[PDB]
DNA sequence: AACTGTGGCCGTGGTC
DNA sequence: GACCACGGCCAC
């Protein structure tokens, strides 16, 4: 199989490099004559003679047209003849594109702006990750000297781990004793010897937990610090590290280097991404967390390294177990967008989307739409209407099901073929029409994203149905996250239609495809209770709640397959409304937030404060127990004694400080912030302090006893001591605990007062 | 992480 | 007090 592609520069021309395992063998193939090219349309052939003559110059370099062809394509469906302008190197492509679309002989040009070494895999015909080769491993993880105030490795790396199939092992230059820790002279001798170790396994994949801004960053400026070649890469390069997006990315060339981190994090929700939560969520045991502090008071002390050697072994152990089971899953990704595996398990969806969609169109012939400049971008501002979600009737409710359409805004787009090389097309023979807003879309030959879509819904079906079958509960959890990330990449399709850079931008088909949304689950709510005598509780988009009022379980049950076979047989084409489940209760408290439990006893609770980051520990604990007492024990005096309890210890300041922290993300430069949150105001102080504030940095305050703002009286809850600070009991009384209970326990006769003291 | 989309609750700190 | 815009995170 294909591992990755790039190239390299030789002598002024470029040679594509192909990463490969096969038959146990890696190799290097390399390819000299494939060339870069753009696409001109032109107002007539004879001024092609014109348009090979122009030239640029980039670096003292003459950047000439190599040579052209004439070639058939469609643009949105329509044939056209342009010109394929071929070149020598990449980067004549940027030095001359302006000046050959300036050409007054030039309409438009195309394709001018993709990446060369992916150009490569989707013209060949290549997709890497395919076939039956088995991938060699090893994880690995660092452990590191840290002391606060000082820059970014300024300390030294004190261990190194790795893990494979065959065991775990830990380097280190301090003498420990057990049997798993090599122990060597130095820190330089400790990452030669991990070097080493990596040259003589030769592993495929290199597997780290957050290496792509930490440990490689780590060992890099150590290596810089020791004279160091640290070449990991099969050609005896250095890991390359580059910028992308906020952030970083590691490549190791003739390797992938498999990041868990980006792929956990989109994968899986949890509070905290800690290894430990990970591991935990995935595999249902538990992690012991080692501490920065701890580790490097061991160091210096000579005291408890057994603990710090072992802490460090078992993270190169879970790193390599996560990605035994996690590395499959995104393989199968990156054969479906046709990338490489490093490139697809850090992209943003729109990139994937993105990225599948100009191999289909190479596949079909079709020219790719252009990226917007500035001026088309700040056209394509404007917003449209989205899903129906009905005011719920609110409270408890009893046998109730629920029932959802299968992947509804993919199935709108296939059904109606909804596209924009459909939209209002003219002379066809057959259209279907828009409710509310109008668009016509011809139905007499499949539209381009339409046509795409279908695979990838019965792909994901297929996999459904063998989650729902599968007794092995990781491989069950493990099977749900991948057919929900085809699920949320289908979708996506659908967005990408109102994504402002899109190649294949469409707002008339975006808010078509939430129109039919609208007008579907309406009508299918209008037949349900006329015509089935139910009451829907609640609905959002495509799904709701429904019971009938009086009846029992088995004849709610029996009446919902009647009507989903009734609805079904009106619906044309990929529309099908599905039985999602029955729950014996529910309390649905507004829109977006409600809680049911169903008849094993599991509750699931949607948008309630239970599930949301930025409320404390104890409010959501609270809200926990009561529900709980309400939807599994029907003990509403329980519930109460809970919140009192709660509300009590509180004011006598026995609730652990731990459970009253807030977390909350900064989102942009603080600059830029119009109004100042109390993670703001904290953040502020921070800032000034010399405390590197940035997108993505979590505050973690807690509210100290006061009146004013609580932005005036929040402190991070580093600074936090409990010999001189006293939280604020009434805060997280009136403004966390009694806030989240009382929307619920409203519905039984209590007002706030009832629960306090 | 997200810049694939819109709808929605709710705390906060302002206005009046 | 009533009201509103901002900003975070969540449900689709
Ligand atoms: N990311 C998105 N980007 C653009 N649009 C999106 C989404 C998105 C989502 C999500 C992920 N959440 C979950 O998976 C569960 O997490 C809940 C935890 O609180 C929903 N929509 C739209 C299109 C969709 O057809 C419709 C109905 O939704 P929904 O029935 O769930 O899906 P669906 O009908 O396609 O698929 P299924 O019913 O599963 O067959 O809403
Ligand atoms: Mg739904
Ligand atoms: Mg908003
Ligand atoms: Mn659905």
């Amino acid at each position: 199989m294909i591992l990755d592609t790039d190239y390299i520069t030789e002598d002024g021309k470029p040679v594509i490099r192909i990463f490969k395992k096969e038959n146990g063998e890696f190799k290097i193939e390399y390819d000299r004559t494939f060339e870069p090219y753009f696409y001109a349309l032109l107002k007539d052939d004879s001024a092609i003679e014109e348009v090979k003559k122009i030239t640029a110059e980039r670096h003292g370099t003459v950047v000439t047209v190599k040579r052209v062809e004439k070639v058939q394509k469609k643009f949105l469906g329509r044939p056209v003849e342009v010109w394929k302008l071929y070149f020598t190197h990449p980067q004549d492509v940027p030095a001359i594109r302006d000046k050959i679309r300036e050409h007054p002989a030039v309409i438009d040009i195309y394709e001018y702006d993709i990446p060369f070494a992916k150009r490569y895999l989707i013209d060949k015909g290549l997709v890497p990750m395919e076939g039956d080769e088995e991938l060699k491993m090893l994880a690995f993880a660092i452990a590191t000297l840290y002391h606060e105030g000082e820059e970014f490795a300024e300390g030294p790396i004190l261990m190194i781990s790795y893990a494979d199939e065959e065991g775990a092992r830990v380097i280190t230059w301090k003498n420990v004793d057990l049997p798993y820790v090599d122990v060597v002279s130095t820190e330089r001798e400790m990452i030669k010897r991990f070097l080493r170790v990596v040259k003589e396994k030769d592993p495929d994949v290199l597997i780290t937990y957050n290496g792509d801004n930490f440990d490689f960053a780590y060992l890099k400026k150590r290596c810089e610090k020791l004279g160091i070649n640290f070449a990991l890469g099969r050609d005896g390069s250095e890991p390359k590290i580059q910028r992308m997006g906020d952030r970083f990315a590691v490549e190791v060339k003739g390797r992938i280097h498999f990041d868990l981190y980006p792929v956990i994090r989109r994968t899986i929700n949890l509070p905290t991404y800690t290894l430990e939560a990970v591991y935990e969520a995935v595999f249902g045991q538990p992690k012991e967390k080692v501490y920065a502090e701890e580790i490097t008071t061991a160091w210096e002390t000579g005291e408890n390294l057994e603990r710090v050697a072992r802490y460090s072994m078992e993270d190169a152990k879970v790193t390599y177990e996560l990605g035994k089971e996690f590395l499959p899953m995104e393989a199968q990704l990156s054969r479906l967008i046709g990338q490489s595996l490093w490139d697809v398990s850090r992209s943003s969806t729109g990139n994937l989307v993105e990225w599948f969609l100009l191999r289909k169109a190479y596949e079909r012939n079709e020219l790719a739409p252009n990226k917007p400049d500035e001026k088309e971008l700040a056209r394509r501002r404007q917003s449209y209407e989205g899903g129906y979600v009905k005011e719920p009737e609110r409270g408890l409710w009893e046998n109730i099901v629920y029932l959802d359409f299968r992947s509804l805004y993919p199935s709108i787009i296939i059904t109606h073929n909804v596209s924009p090389d459909t939209l209002n097309r003219e002379g066809c023979k057959e259209y279907d029409v828009a409710p509310q807003v109008g668009h016509r879309f011809c139905k007499d030959f499949p539209g381009f994203i339409p046509s795409l879509l279908g695979d990838l819904l019965e792909e994901r079906q297929k996999i459904k149905k063998k989650m729902k079958a599968t007794i092995d509960p990781i491989e069950r959890k493990l099977l749900d996250y991948r057919q929900r990330a085809i699920k949320i990449l289908a979708n996506s399709y659908y967005g990408y239609y109102g994504y402002a850079r899109a190649r294949w931008y469409c707002k008339e088909c975006a808010e078509s495809v939430t129109a039919w949304g609208r007008e579907y689950i309406t009508m299918t709510i209008k037949e349900i209770e006329e015509k089935y005598g139910f009451k829907v509780i609640y609905s959002d988009t495509d799904g709701f709640f429904a019971t009938i009022p009086g009846a029992d379980a088995e004849t709610v049950k029996k009446k919902a397959m009647e009507f989903l076979k009734y609805i079904n047989a009106k619906l044309p084409g990929a529309l099908e409304l599905e039985y999602e489940g029955f729950y014996k209760r529910g309390f649905f408290v507004t829109k977006k937030k409600y809680a049911v439990i169903d008849e094993e006893g599991k509750i699931t609770t949607r948008g309630l404060e239970i599930v949301r980051r930025d409320w404390s520990e104890i409010a959501k604990e609270t809200q926990a127990r009561v529900l709980e007492a309400l939807l599994k024990d029907g003990d509403v005096e329980k519930a109460v004694r809970i919140v009192k309890e709660v509300t009590e210890k509180l004011s006598k300041y026995e609730v652990p400080p731990e459970k009253l922290v807030i977390h909350e993300q900064i989102t942009r430069d603080l600059k830029d912030y119009k109004a100042t949150g109390p993670h703001v105001a904290v953040a502020k102080r921070l800032a000034a302090r010399g405390v590197k504030i940035r997108p993505g940095t979590v505050i973690s305050y807690i509210v100290l006893k006061g009146s004013g703002r609580i932005g005036d009286r929040a402190i991070p809850f580093d600074e936090f001591d409990p010999t001189k600070h006293k939280y604020d009991a009434e805060y997280y009384i009136e403004n966390q605990v009694l806030p989240a209970v009382e929307r619920i326990l409203r519905a039984f006769g209590y007002r706030k007062e009832d629960l306090r003291y």
